[PDB]
């Protein structure tokens, strides 16, 4: 960022600001479970308003609608409502993010107008791909992508990107906006500065804790991370891929990444060569279906998971092994709950791991927890202030740990 235009050097007096934020907040039945990512953008938004912005037009994705409109499942409308509360200002919600009606509402707003656009991923051109409404994979057309970007660019005179949590995504709203000044917000500044200091020479041992459910994405990041860390917990939804390939463990209907499976053995060889201690769980809480009211069971690696059942949390021997890796660390980066922590039957391991990480912070371990869902763990159990840093970035944070530049940063104007 030292090299890039940032919002503190952007003259906004009388300008419309179009601002990409990560408002991809966790939900249960169109209710916001954690407004952390919303609050995190407020400093950038208030700056613009305080310094005389004509308008701030906010844009984000929510979940993975795959390029089809899904207002019933994936609308940002609840986020506009929560934003109102957080800003003390009213927020005009629009039901689309591009096209003539949107351009019109954004062309010349009343001074101080805050506008939140609908889910960008209701359009295929944001990601550059998705699925048609029948579930068949489609790829977007370049001339349509270009038009999508041109339409977004009409909505502001100047562009800010404060979407740290999405900064690893080279999507239209993140790298494609064509305006003369493209400036990083304060949340991006705050996050890049923390990780720059913490990644420069990590305290050792440096433990990465990888869990969660986006197994196809995350498994592809392990290879570079193995040059940076001394230990790695591979837990949550990611473990099953590894145990299937390594132990031939019967995993039931647990998450499994078919492509990921093909590099597991390569990753474990690299880990052995780099002296990275891999800790996989050894036991599970199982469920007879993917429901919070499912019947619960126990499984071990040796027993396997029964057919039709899925592992949704680690068990007590796993928690103990996770605790011992946490006890040995001087620095930790954790992204991905180690169970379906949202559901109380499957929350105990993630809760146990959190208690250990809080303890560790107390004896001077540098502890970093990131992700839309992993940070919600901290909100759930009131630990946001009992670890060293809660980041709004999960996958974005792991890509920094890999040593990469984030495209959403790299696309900003130079100083
Ligand atoms: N064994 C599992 N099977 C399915 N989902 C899991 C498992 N363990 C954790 N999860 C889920 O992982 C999700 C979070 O994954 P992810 O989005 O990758 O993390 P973050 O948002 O912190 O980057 C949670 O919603 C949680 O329910
Ligand atoms: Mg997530």
């Amino acid at each position: 960022l030292s090299n890039k235009l940032t919002l503190d050097k952007l003259d906004v007096k009388g300008k419309r600001v179009v601002m990409r934020v990560d408002f991809n907040v966790p939900m249960k039945n169109n209710q916001i479970t954690n407004n952390q990512r919303i609050k995190a953008a407020v400093p950038s938004i208030k700056f613009c308003l305080d310094n005389g912005a004509k308008s701030v037009v906010l844009m984000s994705h929510l979940g993975r609608p795959d390029g089809v409109p899904m207002p019933d499942k994936y609308s940002l409308e609840p986020v506009a409502v929560e934003l109102k509360s957080l800003l003390g200002k009213d927020v005009l919600f629009l039901k689309d993010c591009v096209g003539p009606e949107v351009e019109k509402a954004c062309a010349n707003p009343a001074a101080g107008s805050v506008i939140l656009l609908e889910n960008l991923r209701f359009h295929v051109e944001e990601e550059g791909k998705g699925k048609d409404a029948s579930g068949n994979k489609v790829k977007a057309e370049p001339a349509k992508i270009e038009a999508f970007r041109a339409s977004l660019s009409k909505l502001g005179d100047v562009y800010v990107n404060d979407a740290f949590g999405t900064a690893h995504r080279a999507h239209s709203s993140m790298v494609g906006v064509n305006l003369p000044q493209k400036a990083g917000g304060f949340l991006i500044k705050k996050e890049l500065n923390y990780f720059a200091k913490a990644l420069e020479s990590p305290e050792r041992p440096f433990l990465a804790i990888l869990g969660g459910a986006k197994v196809a994405d995350k498994i592809q990041l392990i290879n570079n991370m193995l040059d940076k860390v001394n230990e790695m917990i591979i837990g949550g939804g990611m473990a099953f891929t590894f145990l299937k390939v390594l132990n031939n463990m019967e995993i039931g209907t647990s998450l499994f990444d078919e492509e990921g499976a093909k590099i597991v053995k390569d990753l474990m060889s690299k880990a052995e060569k780099n002296g990275v201690k891999i800790t996989l769980p050894v036991d599970f809480v199982t469920a007879d279906k993917f429901d919070e009211n499912a019947k619960t069971g126990q499984a071990t690696v040796a027993s396997g998971i029964p057919a039709g059942w899925m592992g949704l949390d680690c068990g007590p021997e796993s928690s103990k092994k996770y605790a011992e890796a946490v006890t040995r660390a001087k620095q930790i980066v954790w992204n991905g709950p180690v169970g379906v922590f949202e559901w109380e039957a499957f929350a105990r391991g993630t809760k146990a791991l959190m208690d250990e990480v809080v303890k560790a912070t107390s004896r001077g371990c540098i502890t970093i927890i990131g992700g839309g869902d992993t940070a919600t763990c901290c909100a759930k159990w009131n630990t946001e202030d009992k670890v060293s840093h809660v980041s709004t970035g999960g996958g974005a944070s792991l890509e920094l740990l890999e040593g990469k530049v984030l495209p959403g940063v790299d696309a900003l104007s130079n100083i």
